[PDB]
């Protein structure tokens, strides 16, 4: 079931972002890859 | 054009997250594919 | 590194969400595909 994100991250050094969920301990997150760049 | 997320929520059962987008009737959603799983 | 997200948008025309980062100038994102659609 959908669970709200507490905290949203990226890195810029793995390419990918990773939501930590507000579910369990607290260490459940989501993480998906990313394109990471400087825009305008 | 970019508009703001409203709510941002992933689900661990589909291994998506969904964005709530601040736009029309406010159902309207990005979705996407994500890994889930326990970080340390 | 991961480093926080300051905004989060995403765009129904090039079906993409955007992440600025709290890194460097403030114009780094990260970018991802995504589905847009209307939900229930």
């Amino acid at each position: 079931a959908p669970v709200p994100v507490t905290k949203l991250v990226c890195d810029g050094d793995t390419y990918k972002c990773t939501a930590y969920l507000d579910f369990g301990d607290g260490r459940w997150v989501a993480q998906w890859d990313t394109n990471v760049f400087h825009t305008g």
